[PDB]
């Protein structure tokens, strides 16, 4: 575990993370995809061997000794708000299980279902609160990666509010 487990946020490409493992915002089919998934495919393409996994689940595949946790959030274009909310919460609970199993002291995480799976809605708070619910009982240092300037401020504020 980390000596004083923390949450931090950085605005940059998650493929340049300084953590002991990465969470991929994956598709269920283990395809290269777009956005975070494509950056992860270019950096760790070996990790996409047998990475296909259902919505609401996470599947880890090693790239050398570096763990890539493929977490499949729901596409809110297809799911109801109610069923999408349940799958998005579940995906993050499966990430917490994998992070614990791997024994890492740190993890780089994106906000699941906030990009092309958002169904055109702002889900910063929804996705971040499910991340916190899952990760608060882990002792890994969590570093959240985003790409928007206003989102960096809102994530930072939400971390600081809990102290
Ligand atoms: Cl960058
Ligand atoms: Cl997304
Ligand atoms: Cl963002």
């Amino acid at each position: 575990g980390a000596m004083a487990p923390s949450y931090r946020v950085k605005r940059m490409d998650i493929a340049k993370n300084d953590e002991e493992c990465v969470v991929n915002a994956a598709n269920p089919r283990g395809l290269p995809g777009d956005g975070v998934c494509k950056a992860v495919y270019k950096k760790w393409p070996e990790s996409f061997k047998n990475s296909a996994t259902p919505v609401g689940t996470a599947k880890t595949v090693m790239c050398g000794t570096y763990p890539v946790i493929h977490a499949v959030g729901p596409n809110f274009s297809n799911y109801t708000e109610s069923e999408g909310d349940r799958e998005l919460a579940a995906a993050y609970r499966e990430v917490a299980k994998e992070v614990t199993r791997l024994g890492v002291n740190s993890v780089a995480i994106p906000l699941l279902s906030t990009g092309v799976y958002s169904g055109g809605k702002d889900r910063l708070t929804q996705s971040l609160n499910h991340l916190f619910t899952a990760m608060d009982s882990t002792d890994a240092d969590v570093v959240i990666y985003c790409r928007d300037k206003e989102w960096e401020k809102k994530i930072s504020e939400a971390i600081q509010m809990r102290t």
